[PDB]
């Protein structure tokens, strides 16, 4: 599924991402835009043989099992395919573990390079939340 900006803001709000560990909703929407263009089916292969999956591009080296990332961990205890669902619940629950992991949203390279220190409130402007 390709989400609308406000549709995704509403979904993330319902799943408790607004101000989760101090990150306002606009941060999560901004990261999703630049990681996946709001497409739950996005996949991208890394030089190391790991893959990134879903609207928040969660990596198979640490967070999910895809059966082809040798010597990887499965810290969210899910198959990486669960992250491609139109239902974002698995992606949001896994993201909450990642952001708790010590580096905050700096885990998402697109957030650090394209959202951090910008007016992220712009991403939820005009939405009924
Ligand atoms: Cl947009
Ligand atoms: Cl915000
Ligand atoms: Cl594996
Ligand atoms: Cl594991
Ligand atoms: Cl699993
Ligand atoms: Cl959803
Ligand atoms: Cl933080
Ligand atoms: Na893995």
């Amino acid at each position: 599924k390709v989400f609308g900006r406000c549709e995704l803001a509403a979904a993330m709000k319902r799943h408790g991402l607004d101000n989760y560990r101090g990150y306002s909703l606009g941060n999560w929407v901004c990261a999703a835009k630049f990681e996946s263009n709001f497409n739950t089916q996005a996949t991208n292969r890394n030089t190391d043989g790991s893959t990134d999956y879903g609207i928040l591009q969660i990596n198979s080296r640490w967070w999910c099992n895809d059966g082809r990332t040798p010597g990887s961990r499965n810290l969210c205890n899910i198959p990486c395919s669960a992250l491609l669902s139109s239902d974002i619940t698995a992606s949001v629950n896994c993201a909450k573990k990642i952001v708790s992991d010590g580096n905050g949203m700096n885990a998402w390279v697109a957030w650090r390079n394209r959202c951090k220190g910008t007016d992220v409130q712009a991403w939820i402007r005009g939405c009924r939340l």
